[PDB]
């Protein structure tokens, strides 16, 4: 099935882009974060970035194992992707809100992959589900700090 | 609130770190992304060894990007390596899709050679100004020099 | 055991039993390929085969223990496994390209049984279906690692 | 930054995974009771197997509960609540290893009924929470076999 | 089983049984606080609460096995634990300060039972008394790690 | 180019080849017993069989690699292994005592090939002899751990 | 003050001999045990032996650190010690009863040490108490098997 | 002598000796801050200080042993260390913000000495200079980890 | 602190504070002996002193934390530790016999403070006494490991 | 037994029994020397004696389990071991030179039984011979590490 | 040091000394090959050579320590090794097929010495013979991993 | 792309590869043949000097190759370029130490020339020589402190 492979690339490719973007912009947030929660938030952002890289890898290799290429060069990723992470120094609350905003957009792509792969490829569906479990948990670890 | 003591403060020294280490952060972080690209898309008779070597190049580039970034931040200056900025400052020969292992190694040596030029500029440019930052540039150059050899040794014949 | 509706257990045994057989066969024919492989890619491929064999052993265990957990026996004695299974791995020394092609061929027939399990367990037992999806994920990846070597 | 992102999915998780948390967390406490009080010819093997069923159950409780909380709804698993929502066949004092296994298997059978119900209820609603129920069911099914296999003769 | 100064066994049961119920309740109620905690200190307190629960589970096991090893049973079923124990941990989401104050409250009540075990075992069984001491040193330290956060 | 006794290697391959078939069959038939074992000693015997299987796989690997190191191929495909090998392990569920007797029976047959290799290799290749001696030391030990269970 | 060191030697020396003897006699039971429970009991006896060796060390090193020699040559140890462990093959139930009987006699010496050291050296009494905790738990793990 | 160059050795003692004292005093005063710290960031700051202390101990060792390797003694007795150093760390309980400022002040004093060492050793002994540069990289990072909390 | 006994906190501070000063001083002076030791046993004694310093550091921590857990602060600033403590460890290079003698001397003065804590906490707080017993067991053993070298 | 042979098992017991006794005795006598050793090489000899003890315990276990795997009991009760064995290790404190000489003397007596086993098993059971050779190889190395200290 | 029989020690030196010289040279020449290897298989062969080197270093050590344990010296100074040993490893960069051919030639020469040691120790000292047997197993296996690459 | 930089670096680091790789071999020699009252400690410390020396050899040789130049470190070249004071047979630990310290002293001469001469050529290769020199100076001290007596 050329269509099973076509459908994974269509649904999983946005996932590789946003997860690979989260690695880079996540490291930006980790470097520049300031303020009274520094060390916890600096470490937490490092763990989200490690997760993001593992997820980009799982999704990318699921596409490639099906026999289709992935274009995830820097130029392409920057084209398909954007970020609320500030350019410079920012308070820990602001870094959190910026990363949650990047995570929310990745969640919309994970859910679209989950619904889109239901009637086509349960194995590729399972990859988006496993990623969404981890990203939902990261989103909570981050956002619970602002709950009040 | 600016790192390094003895004299005050010094805005000069921080400003040189940012100037020479910033292109390093951007090229090393680009090499993480483009190296993963090469890692996913590589094909042909040397697949598993080159697939694995590229992962280890990426893991090094990521460490180097962090050490350079944190050295800039420790001196009290921000760093801009958002995806958008990094894309503007950086370019790759890694192909868009599948490619034979020889071609991937050439594309990645080309991107490493661009980083080397910026490391050698940092080493020269920091020599008169901040030996501690210079050491960061030196340490990353040794690792990058070795990764380059591991890549290039495959093409000797 | 139990009033634990007997048709769920029977569907796992029917769809996962071929996975146990072909995965356990892959352990043995993979060791064969690992011992007897030759040529310019020897070390990497000898290593990669050992890793496919380790995966195949784990997948066989996982599928078999799912059947037995649901209360049914499994026959994968050597004699049953040999009746139910066949291999393209050569008898003796062979070049790495040839070993890879033979292993990918065995992997391709296991993938057939994995997808039949996935499709067949969908309206019956989602827990057992997840065992097959998990194995299929790993097998698809092992197949790409092997097959990428022949890509030109 | 909303915190609960889909109230509907959140509610479905709370509805179907809350009994899973209660029974797994109760299984930690009553599994320990069986581990402490077990006697007879199979002591050391069963004492150790019960410890591993307890460690699983603690992880399953944690995974289930954090799935509900991540989605934005709280969980009440205080001791008083857990005790009102749960019961156990584990004996109050010393018991032979066969009776401990029967009692622990009866507790796991009631959790499998709640896991299957979660699997069924999450199917049209949230496949990501369904996957959490499916992962737990696989491990609990395995533990049930390990225990029950001792009684097969 | 087989000895057995019923006396020393009785003292252990009298004094360590409340320690088992309170430590085992702290595992359950500490997990409740770990799940539901919110606020600017979330990650550190979520993690510290896990570490308290891990300690409390080891202390319950040590105190319970000390009683059983001496030859008396322990009734630590959920229904009995719920009858013997009470918690201030809230039913839902709560700010990290409130979770700390609730958990320090539950720890303060265990400390009263730990001190009564240490005094009560003193003339009776120094080996059971050492169990109560070892537990109290860890609980005292956990109480400080929690309470230090509120010192201002 | 350059030396060696192809005679030595051929004689040695013929002594070790039976070892490889029986060891590799014991992996498959041991897993079979591991999955299907039942009764009052389940968890201990299930675990011990897993360790018997891991040793057998190491032994098959050590013997096969010895043969290949000497320059000779080895045919351990499933089809060949089934022709040369048989098992007393039952087709389905079996009481632990019977699983131990069946596995000991398979071990006993392997020990006949091992002893023949140790005796015959004494005059052929002391290096290959040492492989058989090491495999036999472990197998003699697994047999006692299994069998000591029926001593009463 | 010689009196502290003399009390330690006096009370801890029997503990060294009996723990050291339990290493040897427990190895004897570990090698020769037979029966339905072989593997569990074979492994449990190894674990008793490892504890016994650790305890004999800790007690001996306490005596020596206080300045006094210890004589636990084989010959001394055997004049001072006896065993119920059978000379050959024995069912697992009989090995357990013989090892528990050797443990019971070590318990009598441990309790005498705890009582004897109470008014004299609390630091050496802590050694006896820590060993008794461990031995009481080993005793239960053995005997629980015959509870029936 | 025990030399080498008398001059080179002397330069290293001269420039690295202050570095040994300030690092070794930071162990001691960092532990102080670690024990006595309070307030809403307690756990994270309590852990952070322990890691600064573990680094300062390592830096003290590295610098001292560089001096001794070159054949010169080092006097880092408590009494000497106390004459040659001073601390802003409070005597008792303090809020985490104040411990951070006290520690960063002790660190800025040490950075002054590290920089004079890097400047003074440039012409004389580049091996010892590298010791000071390695330490200064670590200490600069430790300073940032602390001071970042007050940027607020 | 707590809702109860001021005498418990005060006795712990009274008896364990000297122990913190002496153990923390032994970290500093032990490192001095470690760096400056010479002669035929260099490497064995260099290593042993590092292990003595690691223990002293852990003991200093355990005793300080016990005090703070009970609600009282501790002043182990360098300045204070210097006022309350002395050393026989020499200023520069010394033979290993004289480093062992100096370290033993510092350890004997610690043991006097530990035995005074043991005796003084006996009627006040058995949990705090247990801390002092545990440190004394370890320090007594370090003392023997060192002094046994001079039994020559 | 197997379908195999009783005069093999009898040989093993005959040649390996005195090994089990002497190695197990070296455990106890080795501990005795490790406790009581004094003088300028204390820590290095203390630690060396512990490693010899650890090897001796493993060697006893390997010899004993070989005998038992063959189907024969082993009597290594304290009383039997004490009967079959003697030591030159002193009752009390002794200089490290004397402890080395006493231990090497116990080792030489074991080497005599190890050599008789190697010669005696040569025509009877090459598998048990291999156990004797493996033990002798370790014992020969331990002896060298001890004796090298007295060479001058 | 010492030993029993001067003849045993003398045969060990005579037959194992050449093994020590060849293994030790293969560490040095193996490293040369590992530094200078080029071509399509660089990383696999670079890593494979490093593991051949690590094995050779261990075999050198084992053989040399066996000689010394029996009481005789070994002269393995660089000048001696160089007089006793030669290599076909090239001086400079070389393709991986050519590094493999050179290393395999150096191993072939060591295998001649090993087989001479095994034959020559057979009537003299089964313990030292077992050392040459174990080395020869490992080296025959390294030889295969190298040469398999050239089968095509 | 300056070939003279790499060649100059190779020329400074090559004697370091030879002397370090010889110390591996002659250190093993001392580690096997050492006797006397401090046997176990010195036998062990010599094994750690050897493990360091092998690392230093590797790091220096691989910097040369990374620069694109071959290194000739065959046994025959190493023996032509190197000498040792380690005795041929059994020797007391004090004599093994003096011989090894003498080999180290000759290596420090080469490390110091590399450090001085790489200062104007290649700071990255200089840094390799400084790192090896820091480790070797520590091993020198660990050995020699036993004779300070
Ligand atoms: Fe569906
Ligand atoms: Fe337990
Ligand atoms: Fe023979
Ligand atoms: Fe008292
Ligand atoms: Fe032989
Ligand atoms: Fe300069």
């Amino acid at each position: 099935d050329p269509e099973v492979a076509a459908a994974a690339a269509q649904f999983l490719t946005p996932v590789v882009h946003k997860m690979q973007a989260l690695v880079v912009n996540g490291k930006q947030a980790h470097w520049n974060v300031r303020g009274s929660n520094f060390i916890a938030i600096h470490e937490l952002l490092d763990s989200v970035v490690a997760h993001a890289q593992d997820y980009a890898d799982t999704a990318a290799e699921r596409i490639v194992a099906l026999g289709l290429p992935i274009d995830s060069r820097v130029s392409t990723m920057a084209e398909k992707t954007s970020t609320a992470v500030p350019a410079g120094f920012a308070q820990w609350q602001d870094e959190i809100k910026a990363i949650v905003s990047d995570i929310d957009a990745a969640l919309v792509d994970l859910q679209a992959a989950i619904d889109g792969l239901d009637e086509v490829d349960l194995t590729s569906q399972d990859v988006a589900i496993e990623i969404k479990r981890g990203v939902d948990k990261d989103r909570w670890f981050l956002l619970a700090h602002l709950a009040e």
